[PDB]
């Protein structure tokens, strides 16, 4: 096919999160059609590596991470490429309210 021409990288896997509980930390992973300088978005305002927050480019491969997880992070993380984007709905538990206090072991 056509592949030595210069080009822009374009998402080839729709990107992906997963689901954590509060304080904890997430692990979104997406790849591309080849090694791209991204850049990863929470919403109307742009996001960048350093504080609260872990991303990693593992070549075609971009790992990003939230330290210390809450309810209200759970929202739409979008990652922009050259020209294509996409997003995931990253899900996140909230805390128990209360801690169940369980059972006693019958006798004999």
């Amino acid at each position: 096919g056509s592949s030595g021409s210069s080009g822009p990288a374009r998402f080839t896997q729709d990107l992906k999160t997963k689901e954590a509980s509060e304080g904890a930390t997430a692990t979104l992973q997406c790849e591309l059609s080849k090694v791209a300088p991204v850049e990863w978005k929470k919403g109307p305002e742009t996001l960048r590596d350093g504080g609260r927050y872990s991303l990693k480019q593992d070549g075609t491969r971009c790992e990003l991470q939230i330290h210390d997880l809450s309810v209200a992070d759970a929202g739409e993380y979008s990652c922009m490429c050259g020209q294509e984007r996409t997003s995931a709905t990253l899900t996140v538990r909230a805390l128990p309210a209360r801690f169940t206090e369980g059972s006693g072991p019958s006798s004999g």
